[PDB]
């Protein structure tokens, strides 16, 4: 939407967050250092009220050894936020991915998931039970006060329908879910807000899945206050239809909604990325406007069953979109981004990504105009 608007500082912009005030808050994810960053720290001051940890709330960046709590970088972010009046967002209590080992081994130090004795796996179930329950005390102690909003777990349903089986399902099976959420109402109060987050949650069989255990958990008395939507999309997929049910959906349970992690890709899936930024054609930002145009009509429309809508990022000039920028090449070394097309090599992660409303020089996008404007 709009190419005629002009192409100028965002920090000369409209700010963002004011545009959706009644709506929903705007959110980043961010990283330590840049709110040692002039730029990054005056994007977050004009456009966001609203802030989450890219990483280092992750249970290995919080606990990496059992005892050893590194609570400082989350401690900035905080900092950070209180003093600019933005909301909180914790991420995660528990995942399957950047999450220490010494979680899953036993009291000889060998793995949980190889043990045969049934007498022994209850033992190993009720340990790693323990371990997530102080693990998750420590956290929700320190910051139930600052923190409104918590992603409790993350990822626990399989893309196949079934739950993840992570070493968390193998050794506790699924009160390890139920437990993470008692603790941290327990420890935290009737004030913080609980999420069970997830990407894909507009997909079946997942979606249905999601919807079936959240159920379950709260007919059995699981505190659990929302659903948290990675929202890890592309231009086309998912389609707003299908978005829009989803939210209808889990909004039927009484959960409230947020996206957590929004960003528009350039690409499908696996991705064949452009190698830089220079080479993605204009044509890709104008599809990628009008997608975001029809995606935040839809969360307004919605605006009643949605609390947050979150970034995970700033500007273009930073995403963990690029990891996945995979550039392949033809015989001849020219890139190929055709996805059914010939090619005779890959580089995995070095292309780029541009997956948000603010350019890497800090400027606004098409993105930008389609979602600043009323129509
Ligand atoms: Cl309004
Ligand atoms: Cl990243
Ligand atoms: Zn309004
Ligand atoms: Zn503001
Ligand atoms: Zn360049
Ligand atoms: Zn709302
Ligand atoms: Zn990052
Ligand atoms: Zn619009």
């Amino acid at each position: 939407s709009y190419a005629k608007k002009p192409h100028i500082s965002a920090l000369n912009a409209p700010q963002l967050d004011q545009r959706y005030k009644n709506e929903f808050t705007i959110g980043a994810a961010v990283e330590p250092y840049q709110l040692q960053n002039e730029k990054d720290v005056q994007m977050l001051k004009r456009h966001f009220n609203s802030i989450v940890a890219e990483n280092v709330m992750k249970p290995i960046s919080i606990q990496p050894e059992e005892g050893k709590f590194n609570f400082e970088q989350a401690d900035r972010i905080v900092k950070f936020a209180k003093a600019n009046g933005m909301d909180i967002r914790f991420h995660t209590l528990v995942w399957h991915s950047q999450v220490p080992q010494w979680f899953f081994l036993d009291k000889e130090g060998k793995p949980m998931v190889n043990e045969t004795d049934p007498v022994k796996r209850e033992q190993n179930k009720q340990l790693l039970l323990k371990r997530l329950e102080t693990h998750i005390k420590t956290i929700v102690e320190r910051y139930k006060d600052d923190i409104k909003y918590w992603d409790v777990v993350t990822e626990v349903v399989g893309d196949d329908g079934k739950l993840r089986n992570s070493p968390w399902y193998q050794i506790a099976g699924i009160d390890y879910i139920k437990v993470a959420f008692q603790a941290a109402r327990k420890y935290g109060g009737d004030n913080i807000k609980l999420y069970m987050n997830d990407y894909n949650t507009e997909v079946e069989p997942k979606r249905t899945a999601l919807y079936n255990l959240v159920k379950q958990l709260k007919e059995e008395g699981v505190p659990i206050d929302g659903i948290g939507h990675q929202s890890h999309i592309q231009i086309g997929w998912p389609s707003e239809a299908e978005i829009e049910k989803t939210i209808n959906m889990f909004a039927a349970l009484g959960l409230d909604n947020q996206i957590t992690g929004l960003d528009v890709s350039m690409y499908g899936w696996p991705p064949r990325a452009y190698p830089t930024y220079d080479a993605i054609p204009k044509q890709k930002f104008l599809d990628q406007a009008a997608r975001y145009d029809r995606l935040f009509k839809l969360y307004e429309k919605l605006s009643d069953k949605i609390s947050n809508v979150t970034f995970w990022g700033i500007a273009d000039n930073h995403t963990w979109l690029d990891s996945r920028a995979d550039v392949y090449y033809d015989a001849n070394g020219n890139v190929v981004v055709d996805p059914n097309a010939p090619y005779a090599k890959v580089e995995k992660g070095k292309g780029k990504d541009a997956p948000f409303v603010f350019g890497p020089d800090y400027k606004v996008k098409p993105a930008y105009w389609a979602i600043i404007d009323h129509k």
